[PDB]
């Protein structure tokens, strides 16, 4: 057993054809372009295969057993740690000038980086939806594929998602329970006593610009809180699209949030993390591609519809950042005294 | 054409296959030290190639032609830029465990990084000389390779260096001419004299330990600065390998340090200060490596692989040394636009 | 001389007081936050440095003697190094949840990051129109400031900026002169007959490939002709949708066509320089406003993505030199007879 | 209460002073050299901040209550991220050259990173050992300060060090319990017999192959059963060739053999964080040699020193690597078993 044979090297490094040079104008930088992508697509390979093996967890269920939850961790650390590496590697493709790139960019058409099976691959996997894809040139992502490709495709389409998983466990999160911990009430009545309690506070002040600009912000605060309750809005903003969890794993996150100090959810806390990490990275991944294509080709568009994919559009998670939005003062959250705490202890 | 094709990835994507699995027991962390070699794999094929244009280059002449020296500094900061991303990269490989690895480590025996043939390539076409290789267990680096890869590295060693042709671009560096701005005779002068002068100076100084911590320094200054005019001294420090570079080209090199800010000299002096890039990246890359083993494996190769993280790998140690000899600047043989001419463009 | 004193750190570190801390309630990550700002203010300060010494090089003249392009070069690139640095360095807040952060929020009111001196001054000195900024609330940017502070920013803005010294230099480029290698001339020349030439191959097949041929070469076209269209040109700079004159323009054009010639490769790298910096400055933003939206949610967040925009890209014009791009056998010859000159 | 005010910019934006322009030859890199260094400073200052919010959280007792485990790991894995980013940074002053460092290096004499009390009490609070230091021709690294500041410096040797601290709740931790789990009672055995297990396969095979397995089996066997040595043990923690006590050492390897249970998630994560700095502060130092040596040429042999395991405060989770075994060799931890995890 030989490293170059282990690694299968005889196809790695025979992969190479310039089409510069296939049709008798070889030029130099056209080598860059293609080991760069190469290198792309060996890191996604590896990005499907740890997020492959983490859906599966939760799948099979093996998730329930928290002896699982660093190995899930570690994963997802593991994806975005490679993905920062992806992001860094473009500052290699910054080393070929536009002029460089003009001399063969010709014996590259019609092929494009849309073409891409494995970065849609992971963009179904995560949980992008196809009804929020932004149409180029009024088109379909898909249309531009064909045979078993259009089959992985589809599958990937069709297969329980990262974010349909993580769903499901947050909806078993412990302490959601009306007739155990009751987070949800408990919460709702310590918020709803709070903004009393501000209330009569601002109200014995007197007059003045002071007291409505503190009243106008009470009432932003009180409007943010309350529709935290409203399953009903939740609803609605799910079908349009701008909230992507159900409204209970929506209560499991917010148990995690605020609890996470817990034995119990000190790692699916660091879940969550990563999860919001991961987001954030593949939309860098989508920025930094966009400031390429304009200084390759400038404003000529593929430019904007690229400019697009960097909205909140494509961010899976959004659900988790947006919890941020519902942060209140440590003494409003339901106290867990050990006796009703032991629950959440390893 | 579509983009799969394009890049050959029936190929690239069809490489994956673990022992773990081929031996029915799939370890999950093993596709992962696949992938990160294979990476490291595309990425060094691209140094090599950059590194060979750039040698062509030289070796053909066309480096003469002074319009040719954007590209070979580009390329060659294209070189480092690659490098600095490789040592990047193995904080992917920390995401691996100790435990995780052993439980596949089996499988591998008894392939190695060692037959790494283009990481050879690579070390040989910069420079690094055969003598001054550490044996790894009393053997050439070259057996553990066969046929036309044992070829391959053959003509890496025969065919000229990187350290070679740079070597005689320096020689033939302007203003080295006794006949014309005579650099290195300038040089001797106005150095002699200088630490005429600065004798002067603290010899006037009143009798105290400062005086005779600086009568010490000045000792040690003037015997540093002295030996750069002896080229019995270079010979013999060529011979222990302690230097690598000619004198000729070593007095190239410091005439475009000196100068760099001369129409002519500031990318010239942009390529030395690449060149000295690249060494530094290599030896942060087997600094690296060298920690990994440390991490995965404990405390044999590890001493091996920390002798190579050393003076002795690094091709261009006289573009750093070069440091030991700055002088004052008003002690740099004056070029005024009289004697400017030759290096404007 | 002691490292502490040389470094003045009886300043440095005497620089830290927690505000939860002053109001009885010390909450530990303010001290995280604390630094991190006096870190990239001490970094802003080094950009001002570097950057307000090319002003100087380009305002007094010394660049015209071009030993000095390799400082300039150096400084440029030493600029866009430091902001490397500034946006890896908001990972290190990253590590701050938002959680914590609200524990402290309180005792910053009414400060913000909108007050950094040192911020506004380097987007003034290196051409950031005030006329262009996206208001705030409704208002100027500068209103925001008072006493010393307000008159330091309008010498910043009145003080001739880095986009406006490159822009003078960039009119003096060698090989314009109409009475000389006359570029533009040539240029416009072979471009008129190259189109010419395609025409004439894609004349010859009816299939649409044919059509999408056909279809582009409409574009390409009219997006190179218009090139030459000085009048165009004018009102785009009107309506700020472009910042460098017409004859900068061309002096550009002129050092990416003939960045190879001895005298254009380190001013080529000069152009590189200055595209990096607008590149990092954004990317600055863009690091900023994410960061932005995982403390407070979903607002100055839709502020700062408006920051976001070509309305910040001060050399917005060197990018868009690549929309120009011909194929190289179009480009005027300049056979050593001619080279001479460069 | 105003930005400028509240980051107190009045002292951090008035504290560069170029003593090249005191001295009346202002040069203009001088001012690169003051902030990249007054930089390094501010960070150093919050690495301190979190080590000592760590060290204080083993001190008083609240690491006991494993709720807090997620902040010290967070703070630790903070200290690791500033350290990233301080290695980095010296990628901000290789924008110098040598030639332009030449210009002012005279109107720095005779000071030096040496005096960086900040990067001392760091060393020190890690637990970076003075008997252990590399002697600077003369010893004495201390001897370069006085006052108030050779006062904290005391402080920062004598006073318990994180180290020392982790040590501590090693030593408590839960399985070492002769009469409970019993792991290093059950780990002899199970390797004992699992070393004889492997010499009957050899001892069947029947030239030179045989003979290389022998010869690993022997090599391997030495390695393992030092393990159990507790006396070779004392005597490597006598000479600073180990650092923790033996009792911790066995703590340390139950966490990484059984760190999938979720007592011993956190916990491990802990340990990996630990290496982790240990491995950063000698990046950093090894950066800071490679960059004196662009600068100066031949203090480059004296750093170099420096990067050595003797400066390794962690040294020994680091070495846990060579006692891997087999999975299967691993005393069992049944759901019954590992109620108390
Ligand atoms: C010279 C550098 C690059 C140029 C000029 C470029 C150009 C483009 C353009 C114009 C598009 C939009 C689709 C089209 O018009 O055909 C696109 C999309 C894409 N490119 Fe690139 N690209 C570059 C580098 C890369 C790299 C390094 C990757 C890495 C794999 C990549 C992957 C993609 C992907 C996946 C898409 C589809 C993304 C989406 O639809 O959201 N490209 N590229
Ligand atoms: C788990 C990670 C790694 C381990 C444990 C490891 C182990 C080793 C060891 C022990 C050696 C010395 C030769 C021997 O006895 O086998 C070696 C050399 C080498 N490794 Fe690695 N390695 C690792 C990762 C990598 C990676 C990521 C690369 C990237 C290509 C690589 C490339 C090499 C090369 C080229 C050599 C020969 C270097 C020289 O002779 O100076 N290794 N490795
Ligand atoms: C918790 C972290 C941060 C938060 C929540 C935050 C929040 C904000 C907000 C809301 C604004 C809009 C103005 C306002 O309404 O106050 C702003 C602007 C700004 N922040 Fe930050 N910021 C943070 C970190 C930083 C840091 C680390 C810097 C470093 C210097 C910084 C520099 C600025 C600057 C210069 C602006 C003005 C930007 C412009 O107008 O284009 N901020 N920030
Ligand atoms: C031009 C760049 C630098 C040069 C030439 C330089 C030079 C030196 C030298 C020669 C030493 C050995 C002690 C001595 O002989 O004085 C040293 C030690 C030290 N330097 Fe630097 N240094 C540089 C940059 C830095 C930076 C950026 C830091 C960041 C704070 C720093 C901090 C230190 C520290 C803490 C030590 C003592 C560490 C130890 O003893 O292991 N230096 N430096
Ligand atoms: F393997 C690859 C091959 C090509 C690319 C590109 C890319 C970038 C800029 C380009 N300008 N013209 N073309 C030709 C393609 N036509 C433009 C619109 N889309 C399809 C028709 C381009 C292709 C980006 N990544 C690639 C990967
Ligand atoms: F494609 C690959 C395959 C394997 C590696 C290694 C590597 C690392 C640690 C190891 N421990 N045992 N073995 C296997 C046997 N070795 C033979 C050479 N002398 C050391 C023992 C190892 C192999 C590093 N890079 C690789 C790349
Ligand atoms: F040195 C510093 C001090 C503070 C900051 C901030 C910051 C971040 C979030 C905030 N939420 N409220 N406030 C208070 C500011 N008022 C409301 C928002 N508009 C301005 C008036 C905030 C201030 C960011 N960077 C800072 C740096
Ligand atoms: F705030 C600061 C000030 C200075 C430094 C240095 C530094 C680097 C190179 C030097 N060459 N000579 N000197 C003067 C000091 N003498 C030689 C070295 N030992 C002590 C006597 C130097 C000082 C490094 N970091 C610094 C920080
Ligand atoms: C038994 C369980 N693992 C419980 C569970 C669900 N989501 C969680 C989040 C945090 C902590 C625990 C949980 C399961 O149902 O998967
Ligand atoms: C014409 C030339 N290339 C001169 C030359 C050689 N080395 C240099 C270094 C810097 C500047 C010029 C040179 C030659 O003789 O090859
Ligand atoms: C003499 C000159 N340095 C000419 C000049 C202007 N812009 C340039 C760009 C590239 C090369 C040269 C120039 C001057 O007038 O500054
Ligand atoms: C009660 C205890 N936290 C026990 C303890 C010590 N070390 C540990 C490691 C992992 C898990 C638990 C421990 C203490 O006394 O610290």
């Amino acid at each position: 057993l030989i490293y170059g044979n282990y690694l299968h090297l005889e196809k790695v490094l025979n992969a190479q054809e310039l089409q510069s040079e296939t049709k008798g104008n070889k030029i130099h930088d056209e080598h860059l372009f293609i080991i760069t992508h190469q290198a792309y697509e060996l890191w996604f390979k590896q990005i499907l295969w740890e997020l492959d093996s983490v859906r599966e967890i939760f799948q099979n269920g093996h998730v329930r057993d928290e002896r699982n939850m660093l190995k899930v961790v570690s994963r997802m650390h593991r994806v975005s740690v490679i993905l920062k590496l992806l992001v860094q590697q473009f500052s290699i493709l910054e080393t070929m000038t536009a002029l460089d790139f003009n001399d063969f960019r010709e014996y590259l058409s019609p092929a494009s980086g849309f073409q891409s099976l494995q970065f849609r691959l992971l963009e179904n996997k995560i949980g992008v939806l196809q009804n929020m894809r932004v149409p180029y040139n009024r088109r379909h992502y898909r249309d531009n594929f064909k045979g078993e490709e259009n089959e992985l495709l589809l599958k990937s389409e069709q297969e329980k998602t990262l974010l349909e998983l993580v769903e499901a466990w947050l909806e078993r999160t412990p302490g959601l329970e009306p007739h155990g911990f009751n987070f949800w009430g408990k919460l709702e009545k310590n918020i709803t006593r709070g903004l009393e309690e501000e209330f009569i506070r601002i109200q014995a002040k007197e007059e003045s610009e002071e007291k409505e600009e503190q009243v106008a912000e009470f009432q932003k605060q009180k409007e943010v809180l309350l529709s935290l309750f409203d399953e009903k809005r939740h609803e609605h903003l799910l079908s349009k699209g701008e909230r992507r969890l159900s409204y209970r794993a929506l209560q499991g996150a917010l148990m995690i949030y605020f609890y996470r100090e817990e034995p119990r959810f000190q790692v699916p806390f660091q879940l969550l993390t990563s999860l919001m990490d991961i987001d954030s990275l593949m939309t860098k991944w989508r920025y930094n591609h966009v400031c390429m294509v304009h200084r390759m080709l400038g404003s000529k568009s593929g430019y904007h519809y690229l400019r697009s994919t960097v909205s909140d559009r494509y961010k899976v998670f959004v659900d988790l950042f947006n919890l941020s939005t519902y942060l209140i003062p440590r003494h409003w959250i339901p106290k867990m005294n050990p006796t009703i705490h032991k629950f959440l202890e390893h």
